């Protein structure tokens, strides 16, 4: 709905808060794309998603997938950033893993 510091690179159909409101899942429903906005000026998030297996779909940009049967796909996505996350036709689905980290290196710089 309201971002605070940003905006993501895309406007799909809808946006949904996920993560306290600091991650939000963009689906356009004409492109079958989901993309994550982080509006965070602070935290790295990681986001893993499983699908069912009549999910079908192809990974985007930096996401990783692996077949799991089911899908896990994941990407990391840094303060401020749109990460493109999957294409496709989408089922069942659940948050495998939601985690989030201030984005600095091991020394404390970032």
């Amino acid at each position: 709905v309201t971002f605070k510091n940003g905006k993501p690179t895309v406007k799909g159909t809808k946006t949904y808060p996920m993560f306290s409101n600091i991650l939000y899942r963009i689906a356009d429903t004409e492109a079958r794309r989901w993309a994550f906005y982080n509006d965070s000026k602070e935290l790295i998030i990681h986001v893993a998603v499983l699908f069912d297996y009549d999910s079908q779909i192809v990974p985007l940009g930096d996401t990783t997938a692996f077949r799991i049967g089911k899908y896990l796909c994941e990407v990391d996505v840094r303060p401020l950033e749109t990460q493109m996350f999957v294409e496709g036709s989408v089922t069942g689905w659940r948050v495998d893993t939601l985690e989030a980290r201030t984005a600095e290196d091991e020394r404390g710089y970032r």
